[PDB]
């Protein structure tokens, strides 16, 4: 006797497919790589709890694949699987409210993200794919889970990897409309005279080598072909906020100078992040520990701070 039950397949959880599946055979023997919120069901059979339930696949026909790209802008073929295993686990994580903002209770190494989150709080930034908009908003009111499995995925990260600040905003602002964001930047050396440079969306808003914008505004020190050392200051700048990261090192944050920060202790390759916010006082977030203080002083390797235009009165 041949026994059968309905069920949806998708691949963006919104546009359903039926399918009918017969009850001895796998979901892998069906669709291929078949998973349920998460959960890789390839070499289950079906259940009758199953019926009218709905299940990711591959894009294995051309409507798959257009609804794929269009909600997730990647053809990446491992992400899926990259995406469920990480919501696996982070279905399971905890994400408390901490002074008005969504955090992320410590697990698997997830301080990066934690800070990253906290930190997309506080900047002005829309993402392009579907999938993070949705994600984002969901987690902007609390329910974090996908869009920190959607991080993962598209960072490339498995969950308990320790990553880095820096690099998944630069995933992130990769997958963010920054088309207005301009910068001009000037490099005077004085045996090679000026040199003007104009940066566009992402490599417009982050800069390495020095947490504070003023400086930058002032002129950092950069090495020339030539082997003398040049100065490098900030000409103009068209963008919501900038960010300014650096190799960690004991900095002073200021109330009231800054946006928000990234805190790393520890070494290259392990290390634990916190994030401090300046709002009424300086209260530093970690994870879902919260303590305050009117000065700060730690290892600072990015810092974010408010603009909108500004322009140099160096001539
Ligand atoms: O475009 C590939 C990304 C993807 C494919 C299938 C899914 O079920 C989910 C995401
Ligand atoms: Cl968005
Ligand atoms: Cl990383
Ligand atoms: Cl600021
Ligand atoms: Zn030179």
């Amino acid at each position: 006797e041949v026994r059968t039950i309905k069920v949806f397949t998708t691949v963006d959880n919104i546009n359903l497919h039926t399918q009918v599946v017969d009850m001895s055979m796998t979901y892998g023997q069906q669709f291929g790589p078949t998973y349920l919120d998460g959960a890789d069901v390839t070499k289950i059979k079906p259940h009758n709890s199953h019926e009218g339930k709905t299940f990711y696949v591959l894009p294995n026909d051309d409507t798959l694949r257009v609804e794929a790209f269009e909600y997730y802008h990647t053809t990446d073929p491992s992400f899926l699987g990259r995406y469920m295993s990480a919501l696996n686990h982070t279905k399971k994580w905890k994400y408390p409210q901490v002074n008005g903002l969504t955090s992320i209770k410590w697990a698997d190494n997830n301080c990066y993200l934690a800070t990253a989150l906290l930190t997309l709080q506080q900047i002005e930034l829309k993402f392009n794919p579907p999938a993070l908009q949705d994600a984002y908003y969901r987690a902007r009111a609390g329910e974090a889970a996908n869009f920190c499995a959607l991080i993962l995925a598209y960072c490339n990260k498995t969950v308990g990897e320790l990553g880095d600040v820096r690099e998944t905003m630069s995933y992130l602002f990769q997958h963010a409309n920054l088309d207005s964001c301009k910068r001009v930047l000037n490099v005077v050396c004085k045996t090679c005279g000026q040199q003007q440079t104009t940066l566009k969306g992402v490599e417009a808003v982050m800069y390495m080598g020095t947490l504070s914008y003023e400086q930058f505004k002032k002129g950092v020190q950069i090495p020339c072909t030539c082997g003398k050392q040049a100065t490098k200051y900030l000409v103009q700048q068209e963008s919501p906020f900038v960010m300014m990261s650096a190799p960690p090192a004991q900095y002073e944050l200021k109330h009231g100078t800054f946006t928000c920060a990234s805190e790393y202790t520890g070494n290259y390759q392990c290390g634990h992040y916190k994030h401090i916010t300046s709002k009424e006082t300086l209260y530093c977030i970690d994870g879902a520990l919260l303590t305050k203080s009117s000065e700060y002083k730690g290892p600072i390797t990015d810092v974010f701070y408010k603009e909108n235009s500004y322009t140099t009165t160096i001539k």
